């Protein structure tokens, strides 16, 4: 029935969401059972690496405190389990939003990235790179239901179990991250670095404003293909779009990760301001 991790409860009738790595439940407060939380366990299926990334994402987000990242509440780490229990966010995450809303105004789309810049600066500052940026990692907050401002929803970063420290004079090379949202450099087996995240943000904000990810392909090896074979890309932008949100999706998308934007150029890009 009712099972318990520290001060929290949840049933496993409650699945919010399954993965290969992980399986989510809501919960609630013992105590205060208005507190809604997510408490995320190990994938059976795949025990060892569930366990493994679990155990990681603890790690990392012990140290991440923001408003925009989804909050660790507490966690219970155990040789043979190990639990999350994480923030609840009400409004899902962005991919389903973006399903409904089909795409998002400009004003909403910027409301949005001022939020994601925030959480990324903070990630920058801890020499943190996350990896797995995508729609599906990207969760919203809704408090105030149907009688919400555009202005009321909270977007949070999720998903940690892939993010590394990298040094600032080094480079990483783990192949990980979804294919239509991984940096050229990424799926081509290359060396990369922060810049990669911004890439991912890219491709985030171009499904947002167009409802599609920028570069389509029927299978992730064909998609290296298609980047391997194009040494310019240059996603296909709406004519409608605003000229300061078409640079930076310009800058962002940019295949080479040298030509790429930077973090201090994105997070001081106007399009941020107004
Ligand atoms: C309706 C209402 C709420 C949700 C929801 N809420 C969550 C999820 C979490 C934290 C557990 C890790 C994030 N806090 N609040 N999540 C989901 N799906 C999901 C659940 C885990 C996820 N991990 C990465 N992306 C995920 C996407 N659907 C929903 C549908």
């Amino acid at each position: 029935g009712t099972e318990t991790v520290g001060k929290f409860e949840f049933s496993r009738k409650d699945l919010i969401g399954h993965g290969a790595f992980a399986v989510v439940f809501k919960g609630r407060h013992r105590a205060a059972h208005d507190l809604e939380v997510a408490v995320k366990c190990i994938n059976k299926k795949n025990l060892a690496k569930s366990q493994t990334l679990l155990g990681k994402e603890i790690k990392i987000l012990k140290e991440l405190k923001h408003e925009n990242i989804v909050a660790l509440y507490d966690f219970q780490e155990m040789a043979n389990s190990v639990y999350l229990v994480m923030e609840y966010c009400n409004g899902g995450d962005l991919a389903d939003y973006l399903h409904a809303m089909r795409t998002l105004s400009e004003d909403t789309i910027r409301l949005f990235l001022q939020q994601i810049a925030g959480a990324m600066r903070l990630l920058h500052s801890k020499g943190i790179i996350h990896r797995d940026l995508k729609p599906q990692n990207i969760l919203l907050s809704n408090p105030a239901g149907r009688r919400a401002n555009p202005n009321s929803i909270r977007v949070k970063i999720a998903d940690f179990g892939f993010a590394r420290y990298l040094q600032s004079n080094m480079m990483a090379a783990t192949l990980c991250g979804s294919p239509m949202y991984m940096a050229p450099e990424v799926i081509m087996s290359q060396h990369y670095d922060g810049k990669a995240d911004l890439w991912s943000i890219g491709t985030i904000v171009y499904q947002c404003l167009t409802g599609k990810a920028p570069f389509q392909a029927s299978s992730p090896q064909d998609l290296r293909l298609f980047y391997e074979k194009n040494k310019t890309l240059v996603p296909t932008i709406p004519r409608e779009t605003s000229a300061p949100l078409r640079q930076l999706l310009l800058a962002l998308l940019q295949r080479n990760h040298k030509d790429r934007m930077d973090f201090d150029e994105f997070f001081h890009h106007p399009f941020l301001d107004a």
